[PDB]
Order: C-alpha cells, then structure tokens, then sequence
C-alpha cells in the first residue's frame, strides 16, 4: 500500500483468499469490513499514528484519549470474487468537534469500475472512563494536515442512506439468534471485541433462506455499548419492507442492554 | 504466489494484518492455520485441481469422492509480527493406499530462517455416504506426478511428536467452555465449518494465564467427526504436565466425540 501523490489519501490492493469467501464464491462483507480496517490501519501508519485500532495522536494518548467507531455504512454493488485482486482507497476528514470521519471506495483492479463504497463516523473519548468528549483544537490541528482541507465524500449525495436515523426494534422480534459469545479470534490486539463481529452477530439473525436468494446491498450499524469479552448477546430482526429490507438490534442476553442496532438492505439474486 | 523450479512444490508470501493478530502483536495460530489452508489451494489451483478445499482430480468428481483432513500437526518457532512478511512453501506426498500428506515450512522473509514447520494427513471419503477408502491406482496416478518421489519431510526426526498417539480426556476436565457455536464466518465456500475453528475451540479452553504468561509452542489435533452448522460444541482442557495439555471437543448433548488433540506451551 501507499499515500497517494498528494498524501491525502491512501490506496492498498488485496488479493480476496479461498477462507474468505462464503457460497458464492465471493468475498463476504465481514471480509470486506475487515479489509476497510486494515487500509485504516496501514493508512494512520503510514503518516505517524498509533497503530491499535485507536489511531492516537501524542496529544491524545497523554490524555488516554482514543477513537472509537458510533456508525459504519457499507453499500456492495459486486462482491469480489477468489483471486480477484480489489484495490481500496481511504481518507479521513474532521466533522469540528463532533468527531472524524473515514471513507473508503472500493474498485475492481482490472476494469478500474467502483465496487462498493463506505463511510464511518468516529468519537473520542476517555479510555478509562469511557466518557464521550468534544475534539479540542490542540488535537484537531495535530491531525488537519493529513486530511483533504475540501469536502470529499464517498457519499455526496443529498439524502443519501449512511445519515438516517434507525430506530429502536420493539418485541417480539420476528427472527433472533440467542446466546452469541465472542472467543479469542474475534478479539483484537488489545483484548477487545473486533468491530466487525458485531456486523457477523447481526447477520446472524436473517433467515438462511434470504442468505440463499439474496445478495446483501447495504448495511449501516451503529456502535452503542461494547460487548465485553465475557459478555453473552442476542441478535434480533425483523422485517420492514423485489428488495427486503431489515432492522436489527443486537442487546446483552440478560438485562437486554442494547448494544448496536442496525438495517440491511437486500436485493433479489 | 508460484510452483516451484522443479513443479513439485508451491511458495507463497504473505504480509501479517493488524486483525490477524494477537495481545503480542504478533500472528494467533488460526492466523497461521488460514494461510496453511489458503497457500495449500493455491498450490491445488497451479496444477489443475478442484478450487473448493477437497483437492479433487478428474475421476474423484465422477465417484462423489472428497479429500478430508484426519490430523494436522504445527510447531512454531517465532510467530510473525504485525507487518512481517512470511514466506510458506508447501509441498504433497502419497503414503500408498493410506491417503496423502500435505507439509509445509514457515520462514522469516528477512533473514531466510524457518520460523515454523506443519504437517497434515489426509483420508479419502464419498461426499454423501461419509465412508472412508483406501486410495485406488487411478486416482493415485492422477497426482503422482505431482509430488516428489523420494521423500520430503517437514519433520524427519524420528518419533517426531507428528505421529503421536493422543488418549481419550477422562471426566471431569480441568477446565472446559461450554456451549460453542459456529456463526456463518466459520463456514467455508461449501457451507462446512472451517478446519480452523475446531483449533479456536480447542484453545477456548485454555486459562487466560497461561495466555498471558506462555507462548503456543506446539499443536496435534485428530479430526473425528464435522460439527455440523446448527450443533453445539463443548471444549474440555486438562494439565498433563513448559507446560502440557490434553483437549476434547464434543457435542453438548450427546457427549458424541469431533476432536481430539494435545498442546505445548513455553513460559515467555
Ligand atoms: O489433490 C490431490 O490429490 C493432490 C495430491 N498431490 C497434490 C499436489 C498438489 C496439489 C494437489 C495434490
């Protein structure tokens, strides 16, 4: 992988492997979401960023600030296939004091077409305390050099389906997959749950008969608790809707805590 | 990646990804088992054989036969750092009528020294009916040619721990992690749980402080029975001992046995 020419962006190529597809013989979206992370990480790396999945400035990790992700949206238009090689170019821009945002587009390295796009919205906060802040301008400046000073956006369209408000799924579920536990593989460096095994647990829930005549178009899931290594969750859906459409609530299996909800988006094979 | 001069043997690079690995910054060994698996099919696919992990040949697809892992057999040396690139060369051998054998050697791509070494047997079987079979010269002459004729061996020695007998875990284990279940990521192409999950099951059993105090040194696991998409697991762990361990996966009901296995861990 590299920086681009004008060191704003960061483009890497991947070459999607046998243990990476499912029964189409193409890659699947947590295969995808993982690579998003890894060009994330490769990217931070490349300009002088902690590399843990934080992506921590010197400033931030004197405070024991970190980022953490409130909401990725991912839109697939070809999944790639076995040794296909897809290239993926990502950049991060400041939304004020809100947070960061990092965007991806994903392309076939042959025909050069775009093959899927996505966007997430980051959140700094304390990481012992857990408590959410504002970005300071002491941080803000640190980072603004490795970021477009222009708007650029993977979606520029003006309602466009990664900002919408999800709402709250209310029992019975139609469908649910109970008892779901992280083991060690879906941990990261640091002994948390990776972000995307909570888009795997949401997954769980749809019924394999969509997963058989469908194609999954897009996702976007929103990050509200962490599920802790020795927690255990349950992964509710229901249907909303030739397109099914579906809405999502991943909570802990005992109190019910919620800690991601979400909506799919599946077109017809 | 490429078959070799000769066409005996296939090598293949691979750069460690920040999700590939561990607390040590370093490659888990189901990171390691993938790129076994992934560098294994990619030796398959250079010389004309099935894509799908059972490595079939032209007269296999017309009987329904499969190749199906019985044993694999890993020991490393220094796991690769986030960022390192490992280079694995992989190679096939036939043990007669028995089945085949498929080795590889992990090395440091820097300095050339080999950093692991794995060794795995395989066992023919119709895909529907599930019965094993000796290999027939039909099929066996269709990858012959294939592999070396003299031998090549990732562990030589002898009474390497490759070929170790491994007993049955008596109740009640030690330790054990109850109520398993594959998700949908654990499934390969074909909708069969991957060979490396039972190997993340196996270790779900292990304390956290031999975790954080030891290093994985060595790993033999018997393949007996698939746990199915919808069947629940039970890993059972004992001390036997460096520090020893026996392992026990089996369904959550019946008590039916799918894995059994052994580990050696080294103090950091
Ligand atoms: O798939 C098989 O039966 C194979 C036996 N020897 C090999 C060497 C390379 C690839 C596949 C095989």
């Amino acid at each position: 992988g590299s920086l681009t020419e004008d060191g704003l962006s960061y483009k890497e190529k991947f070459v999607v492997r046998s243990y990476e597809v499912g029964s189409n013989k193409t890659a699947t979206v947590e295969t995808i979401a993982n690579l998003l992370q890894e060009v994330g990480c490769n990217h931070a790396q490349s300009v002088g960023f902690s590399t843990d999945g934080f992506a921590t400035t010197t400033t931030m990790r004197k405070l024991h600030l970190i980022w953490v992700t409130a909401r990725m949206h991912i839109e697939i238009y070809k999944y790639p296939a076995w040794g296909d090689v897809v290239e993926i170019e990502t950049w991060c821009q400041s939304e004020g004091r809100i947070g960061t945002r990092r965007d991806w587009i994903l392309k076939d390295s042959v025909t050069g077409e775009v093959t899927g796009r996505a966007t997430s919205k980051w959140v700094m906060m304390n990481q012992d305390t857990r408590r959410l802040q504002k970005v300071s301008d002491d941080v803000r400046d640190e980072y603004l050099v490795f970021c477009p000073q222009e708007p650029r956006l993977a979606f520029p369209e003006e309602n466009n389906r990664s900002l919408k408000k999800i709402p709250k799924l209310e029992d019975p579920a139609q469908y649910s997959m109970i008892g779901l536990k992280p083991r060690r593989a879906d941990l990261d460096m640091n002994q948390h749950v990776n972000n995307v095994t909570y888009i795997g647990w949401v997954l769980e829930s749809i019924p394999q008969e969509i997963v058989d005549t469908h194609e999954l178009q897009v996702i976007t899931l929103d990050y509200r608790r962490e599920c802790q290594q020795d927690d255990v969750v349950d992964s509710l859906t229901t249907t909303t809707s030739n397109d099914s459409q579906f809405l999502h609530l991943l909570r802990l299996s005992g109190d019910g805590q919620e800690i991601n909800r979400g909506t799919t988006l599946w077109r017809k094979k």
